[PDB]
Order: C-alpha cells, then sequence, then structure tokens
C-alpha cells in the first residue's frame, strides 16, 4: 500500500530538503523493441540540499528496485516495501540520489496507466499523478511543495508519439528527450505514449508563440473536431493573457483525449489529459460541446492556479480549483461562443455545491486536510463549486478590477512557488484596499447556506411601503449572517395589451448583512408579479420567494424571457423539492408543463435528470410506479415528437426516455427505432447512431425486453459485432449488468467488488448497469453485501479506485428506515477510516433526504 502521507509529515520533510532537479529515464518498451505488458523501468536522478546529519525517505511505489544509492553509496534496499519508500540517512548538505526500478504499469487509471485497444491491438500510455502517485512512475519526495525541474527522456517502440510536459527534442533511435520543465510540482508531470494520432496549431499574440497539439487514440481519429478545440484553446489564452498579467509559463500546450481516464481532465503542465468521452462518436447536444469547453478552459486556467502557483499543502486545494473553476466560467461567459455559461453554472455547478454543503461532511472551503486519505474524498461540490460561486461573489464585493490586480499580484510572488490561504488573502487585501479578514473567515472558513427572502409590505396599488432582505443564519454550520453584494430583480409582463413574457421592471444592487437589511429605495416601486433577491445570481444562498412571487413561478416560469432569471426560478423550485418544501409530483409537474420553453439544452437535460431523481427518490413510489414514471415517458416522447427535426431537445427528450422506467408501449417504440427509420416514429431527423442505439440497447435490457431467457446475451453481443470497440464492450458490460436477473446482478456485483485486475473503467459500466432505475426491490440484498463487503475494497484498492464501488454501488435504492439504520450500524464501528465513514455517512444521508421528501409528497 502506498504511504498515507500527513500534513505533519510534508511539514517536516519540507523543513529537511529542498530539491533542485530530477532526471527521469524512462524504457516502456519490452527491451526488444515492442510494447511493455507489466512492468517499465525508471532510473531517477534527484538533486537536493538538506539540513546535513538528517534523515528523510525518498518515495517509490515499485515492482522491483534494482538499486538506489545515496551520495554514490549503495544502499540495503532488500527490504525495500513501498509504504516505507527508500531510508536515506545522514544526508550531506547536497546530496544526488538515484534509483533504478522497475515500476508497475496501472489499468487504474492512477500511475503509468497502460490500454491496448481491441481495434487494432496497438498499446496507448498514459500518466495520471495527482494526488501522489508521480511516486508509481519515478522516485520522488511525492509533496506539492517540494517542487524541481524535471528532465525527461523515455525509451519506446519506434512508431509511437511521445509526450511530456517539455518540448521533444528529435528522437533518435528509439529514445525521445525533453526539453527540462520550470519548477513544478510532482503531480504535474506527465508521460502520455503510443500511436496517437496528431493535430498541430499555434497560439499567437504580443508575448510570443505557443504550439498547440491534439491527440486522441488511432482509431477515434476520424470522430475529432480539433478546429472546434483549437478555437476554444485560442479563446482562452487570450482571456487569461489579457487578465493575468504573466503569460502562460510551460513551453508548448498539448492536449491529449486519454483511454480509461477516472476524472474529466486533469492539469499536466504542457501535456492536458482528458476523458476521451470528449471526443465525440456520435450526436450530442450544445450542453456536451459547453460543457467540454467549460473543461478546456478549466485545465488553462489551473497554468496559473495549481501549475505557475501551487498550495502549499492539501488543505488549500482550493487555491487551484475554486480559482479553476471561476475563472473557467468567467473565460466561458466573455470569450467564447457559450455566452450563457453563467446560466449553466447556476443550475449544474451550484446545485452540486447546495448538495455538498448540505451534506454531514461539509467542510469549509478552506479546508482540513490531515492526510492524503483526506484529500483523495475532497475534489468535491465544495472545494469546487461552492469555491467558485463564493469566488463570484468575491468580484461582486470588490470588483472584478481589484480582484484581477490582486492575483497578478499572486501570480508575480508566488511564481514557481508555493502559497496558502494567508498568501491569497494578503494580495487580495492590498489590491481591494480594505481588511478582508473578517470576509475571509465567514465565507472561506465556514460550512452552509444562508436563506435570502424578501420581507415587505404593499401599498393597495401594489407598490412597497417597506422593503427588506432578510437573511438566516448559516446552516449547516455555525449560524452566522455574511456580507453580500446581490441584487433585487422585479419581473412583470412586457406585452403590449398583453402578458407576453416576464421580463426585468427593476433592479436595486445592495450591501447586504446581518439578519435583516432595508431597501428605502424600493419604498413606492411596483412590486410586480415575481421577486428575485439573488438576481444575476451574484451570491451563494438558498433563494427563496414570497407567496404571490413564488404562485407567479409555479404558473409562469415559461413566460421567464431571460434564461439567467428563469434558471434562478427552476434552482429555487427543485432545492424546494430537495427541502421537503415542495412535493416531488409538483417539481415532475413544474418541468414536464415547462421544459418547453427551456431554451438551454444544458439546463433542460439538467431538469429532466432531476425531474428522474424525484420520480425515483423522493415521489411517494407507489405512485411513482403507477401514474409519475409512465407519465414522465408519455410527456418526453410528445415533447420529443413536438421538437424540431435532429434538434438538440429532441435528443435530449430521446435520451431521458432512454433512462426512465418504461411501459411497455415505450419499450416497443425504443425498440423501434432500432429497426426502422425514425421518421415512422415521429422522429424524422433523430440520428439513432452507436451511442444512441446503445443508450436504446441499455434500456430494453433493463426493462426485460432483450437478452431475458437467461444470464447469455445473444443481442448484446451482436451490438458488439456491430461496435467491437473499447466503447462498446463498456456499454455492452452496463448493459449486460441492467438486465431484472438476480442471478446477472449477484455474477456482476461479486466481480467489480472481487476482481482486482479487472480495469476500474469497465468496473465502473458495471456499476451503472447494477444501480439501473425502477430496480430497488431486485437491488434490496446488494444493501448488506455492500457495508459486509466496503471495508476490504477499501483497504486493497486506492482511495480513487475503491470510491467507484463504495459511492457507486451506495444502497440508494433502500429507502427505508432499516436501510438508515443499517448504514448507521456500519458506522457504529470507530476504527472504519475517516474516509469511509465519510462516504457512508454521505450516503446514508441522502437515504435520509428521500424518505423525508416521500412523507411529503405523500401528504
Ligand atoms: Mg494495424
Ligand atoms: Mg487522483
Ligand atoms: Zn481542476
Amino acid at each position: 500500500a502506498l504511504p498515507n502521507l500527513t500534513r505533519d509529515q510534508a511539514v517536516e520533510r519540507a523543513a529537511l530538503i529542498t530539491v533542485d532537479s530530477y532526471q527521469i529515464i524512462l524504457d516502456v518498451t519490452d527491451g526488444n523493441g515492442a510494447p511493455g505488458e507489466r512492468t517499465f523501468r525508471s532510473t531517477t536522478t534527484v538533486v537536493f540540499d538538506a539540513l546535513p546529519g538528517a534523515d528523510t525517505v525518498i518515495d517509490i511505489s515499485a515492482h522491483t528496485v534494482r538499486r538506489a544509492s545515496l551520495n554514490d553509496q549503495d544502499l540495503d534496499v532488500s527490504g525495500y516495501d513501498e509504504a516505507a519508500g527508500i531510508p536515506l540517512r545522514g544526508l550531506a548538505q547536497r546530496n544526488v540520489v538515484v534509483v533504478d526500478a522497475d515500476c508497475h504499469y496501472s489499468n487504474t487509471g492512477e500511475g503509468l496507466h497502460r490500454f491496448v485497444d481491441p481495434v487494432d491491438g496497438e498499446t496507448y500510455l498514459y500518466s495520471q499523478f495527482e494526488t501522489a502517485d508521480a511516486k508509481r512512475m519515478f522516485a520522488c519526495f511525492d509533496q506539492p511543495d517540494l517542487k524541481a525541474t524535471f528532465d525527461v527522456r523515455v525509451t519506446a517502440p519506434a512508431h509511437w508519439k511521445v509526450i511530456s510536459n517539455g518540448a521533444p527534442l528529435a528522437a533518435a533511435n528509439g529514445v525521445h528527450t525533453f526539453a527540462t520543465t520550470p519548477r513544478m510540482s510532482t503531480y504535474l508531470v506527465a508521460l502520455i505514449a503510443g500511436p496517437y494520432a496528431a493535430w498541430t496549431d499555434t497560439y499567437i499574440d504580443d508575448h510570443g508563440e505557443i504550439p498547440l497539439g491534439i491527440y486522441c487514440r488511432a482509431s477515434l481519429a476520424e470522430y475529432m473536431d480539433a478546429e472546434r478545440l483549437f478555437t476554444q484553446t485560442k479563446q482562452g489564452f487570450g482571456f487569461y493573457h489579457k487578465h493575468f498579467g504573466l503569460p502562460y509559463a510551460f513551453g508548448k500546450y498539448d492536449q491529449l483525449f486519454v483511454p480509461e481516464f477516472n476524472a474529466g481532465a486533469m492539469e499536466n503542465a504542457g501535456a492536458v489529459t482528458f476523458l476521451e468521452d470528449y471526443v465525440f462518436r456520435s450526436k450530442v447536444t450544445r450542453a456536451s460541446y459547453e460543457r467540454r469547453a467549460e473543461t478546456v478552459l478549466h485545465e488553462m486556467a489551473h497554468m496559473w492556479f495549481g501549475d505557475l502557483v501551487t498550495m502549499t499543502w492539501w488543505d488549500d486545494l482550493w487555491l487551484n480549483e475554486s480559482f479553476a473553476t471561476f475563472a473557467s466560467v468567467l473565460c466561458q461567459s466573455e470569450a467564447t461562443e457559450f455566452t450563457e455559461a453563467w446560466t449553466t453554472f447556476a443550475t449544474v455547478e451550484k446545485s452540486w455545491a447546495y448538495r455538498q454543503d448540505q451534506l454531514p461532511s461539509t467542510h469549509p472551503i478552506a479546508a482540513d486536510i490531515p492526510d492524503l486519505a483526506a484529500v483523495e474524498v475532497n475534489f468535491d461540490g465544495i472545494t469546487y463549486a461552492k469555491g467558485a460561486s463564493v469566488l463570484k461573489q468575491l468580484v461582486a464585493y470588490v470588483g472584478l478590477e481589484r480582484f484581477l490586480a490582486g492575483l497578478r499580484d499572486y501570480f508575480r510572488t508566488h511564481a514557481f512557488g508555493n502559497a496558502s490561504f494567508d498568501d491569497l488573502l494578503a494580495a487580495l487585501e492590498k489590491a481591494s484596499g480594505r481588511d478582508l479578514s473578517n470576509w475571509g473567515e465567514q465565507w472561506l472558513k465556514t460550512t452552509g447556506l444562508n436563506t435570502l427572502r424578501p420581507d415587505f409590505e404593499v401599498d393597495a396599488e401594489g407598490r412597497f411601503t417597506r422593503f427588506a432582505v432578510t437573511q438566516s443564519g448559516a446552516a449547516p454550520g455555525a449560524g452566522e449572517t455574511r456580507v453580500h453584494r446581490l441584487a433585487v430583480g422585479i419581473y412583470d409582463d412586457d406585452g403590449s395589451k398583453s402578458s407576453g413574457k416576464l421580463v426585468r421592471v427593476h433592479r436595486e444592487e445592495l450591501d447586504v448583512s446581518g439578519p435583516i437589511t432595508n431597501v428605502p429605495a424600493l419604498v413606492g416601486v411596483s412590486r410586480g408579479k415575481l421577486i428575485l433577491v439573488n438576481d444575476d445570481d451574484l451570491t451563494y444562498c438558498s433563494l427563496r420567494l414570497d407567496e404571490r412571487s413564488l404562485q407567479t413561478a409555479l404558473d409562469r416560469i415559461a413566460d421567464i424571457a431571460e434564461p439567467l432569471p428563469r434558471t434562478l426560478v427552476w434552482s429555487a423550485a427543485w432545492e424546494m423539492t430537495r427541502e421537503a418544501e415542495l412535493r416531488a409530483r409538483d417539481f415532475v409537474s413544474l418541468v414536464s408543463g415547462g421544459v418547453h420553453a427551456e431554451t438551454e439544452v444544458g439546463v433542460a437535460q439538467r431538469l429532466l435528470l432531476q425531474a428522474q431523481t424525484a420520480l425515483g427518490c423522493y415521489a411517494e413510489p407507489g405512485w411513482a410506479r403507477e401514474r409519475g414514471w409512465p407519465q414522465f415517458a408519455d410527456r418526453l416522447l410528445e415533447l420529443a415528437r413536438e421538437a424540431e427535426p435532429g434538434s438538440d431537445h429532441q435528443l435530449a427528450y430521446i435520451n431521458s426516455l432512454c433512462s426512465s422506467v418504461l411501459s411497455p408501449r415505450h419499450v416497443q417504440t425504443l425498440g423501434a427505432l432500432l429497426e426502422g427509420e425514425p421518421a415512422a416514429c415521429g422522429l424524422a431527423g433523430l440520428a439513432v447512431d452507436t451511442d444512441l442505439r446503445w443508450r436504446i440497447v441499455t434500456a430494453l435490457a433493463t426493462a426485460g425486453a432483450i437478452d431475458a431467457d437467461g444470464p447469455e446475451t445473444p443481442r448484446i453481443d451482436a451490438e458488439v459485432q456491430r461496435d467491437p470497440t473499447a466503447a462498446g464492450k463498456r456499454h455492452a458490460a452496463q448493459a449486460r449488468a441492467a438486465r431484472p436477473q438476480f442471478v446477472v446482478k449477484d455474477e456482476a456485483f461479486t466481480t467489480v467488488v472481487e476482481d482486482d485486475t479487472l480495469a476500474n473503467a469497465t468496473g465502473r459500466a458495471m456499476i451503472a448497469g447494477i444501480a439501473a432505475p425502477g430496480q430497488g426491490e431486485l437491488l434490496k440484498p446488494f444493501a448488506r453485501r455492500y457495508f459486509q463487503a466496503i471495508p476490504g475494497v477499501w483497504a486493497r484498492r486506492s482511495s480513487e479506485v475503491a470510491q467507484s464501488v463504495v459511492i457507486g454501488l451506495y444502497p440508494h435504492w433502500d429507502i427505508s428506515e432499516q436501510g438508515i439504520t443499517a448504514a448507521e450500524e456500519f458506522l457504529s464501528d470507530p476504527e472504519v477510516p475517516p474516509a469511509l465513514r465519510r462516504l457512508v455517512l454521505e450516503g446514508q444521508a441522502a437515504v435520509q433526504r428521500s424518505l423525508r421528501a416521500r412523507n411529503f409528497d405523500a401528504d
């Protein structure tokens, strides 16, 4: 097991050593010019200064350590254990350590991952090291405040491309060398190698030229849209260079779509890796292009927030992720075609922030992270989305100019170095010309949400006689009220002699503080028909509406002209549903009747997923099975049939039908789309392409309509013959596990929780099939099996890989007091490690929320 580095251990090591350079020499061949299969050779030379006479440890996870030396004295490696690294005893002032090892390839997305493409037999490698998996590829002091230069050399099969952080030098006789990097952290070192297809372009401005590359597997090249990605890339560099002062510091900029990736992307300096789902093989909506552009711009923002300046320790991961999230959405809004990015943020990412902040594991943005175990579960909706939301509010509070000026100072001060909370706040304080210590304490060091509401009286002509914004204390948390810069918007009719649309007819900006903030400027103003006290989504809060405004919202959501205020209403309704203030069936009604007016297909997609959570988790289950699901499925098919042919909305409604709980009529309709012209089904212009076929096959498998005679799967196997790709095989694995047969669920469950050799990406696909909609009664036995299995999975697999089972197989379907008690009994053992307890507490809290919602929906 790799070492669980503690905050205290990291501080202790950084007080003793300062690293200059690494030289990393890799051989990823089999020693005969072909790709290696199990291990690769890694020979690392590190130069570092030390307090003379101290001891340290160099980290390394290897199959074999062949030799290790300190200042050319050979070390005894006969007792080598990856948990202990290699001890370095009696350090000199100036040191050279060499470690020559055979390291293991990964098939679980941590370390140097190896994949074989079934289409062409080609091998592809990529690295992934955040947080502390660099030690699986090279010996190092694996912590982010021990920066160093990197000089990488790789021996590879002759036909391969080889990409690292640095620009390539000409390769010779299998050997690829790279330009030495600037000083950076070990978790950012990259290796991507194999017969990847390439595209090239260049970004040019007054600062100079950045060579751009895009890479993907050869078998996916026909699907690449490199011009669109290069356009977005260049828009990003133009925006960041306009605002951040220091230009991009890491040379060239390669973007590599890699197989079996665990996350969405990773900001390795000069060598950003991506989930290869972003190479679209089939038709996707604008939602997918917009999310991919956000990801491109997020990784690029990290070239400043994480790569140029890095947090000292993982408690300040928000310095990377809150800022990268905020900056990427700002850049998307202002520099790209995705001009509604703040609308998408308010519906998609803020909903994630609220869910995370309300769990019993809620933690401040500036977190307390005692060890690696704690950070490996902290890449979450607070570190990302709440932090970005709170930074958006800081920009409202001090203004964008002072905010950006403070960041430009921060970058210049800490360039190629490390920063903590106190360093960031010092820079923003200097630039803002005011004390932000109280602001930081109440916003960055707290948990929870403040509820914001209008409180007013009106005269007989509907004009305010008094208006305030009321603010609840933070919950869950320490109950404080905060300072907010926010806007009050009043919405009313735009029509000539007509209702027409609800448009903004009055706006007031104000400084809100404490429980009640009077708004004198609204005395004598018409109350209109809908009041929003977080207009333009400037602050992080729980928004609620006065009675009349809420009735207007529930009746006229489709009349709100502008996407952002319409999203503020969708979000308030969804949050009221989560909070047992709006019945599940009323939220489903609202979406079913209003989504035709939601022009932003990304927002519409999220509303349909919410409606599906409402039906599957929040609604009285008898009503959901007998009425709610079949009505929602019928509405999706009506919506699809009324949509424009070939449109994004047409596809979204059919995608949602494929993930719903189906009646026999819906099963017939979807099966007909596999065999026939879609026009015959009233769906002219719908492309029943490779991935929509798989979504339909998975729906038919889930419904018991195909391969229902026994565990054999001739129909799904025929679909793999049609699409015999790594993607088709993972979709097939999902579809086979989705079938409502106990023996199929049991075989899949046992495979994924037992077989440590199974690729994590395949496991995940099987888990998505196990936990299929509508199957909660069938899956009840797997609740106890889950609680009995997860300690072993957590002990055998890394946190990130174990999470596939711990998060993905939590029994969210067992919505009962017995299900709550099952988690309580697991949690009653005080020796369960804190990160595993956290994930079970979160699962238990989601089921508790579902029970409270079902009681509200029934009554
Ligand atoms: Mg071939
Ligand atoms: Mg990781
Ligand atoms: Zn990030």
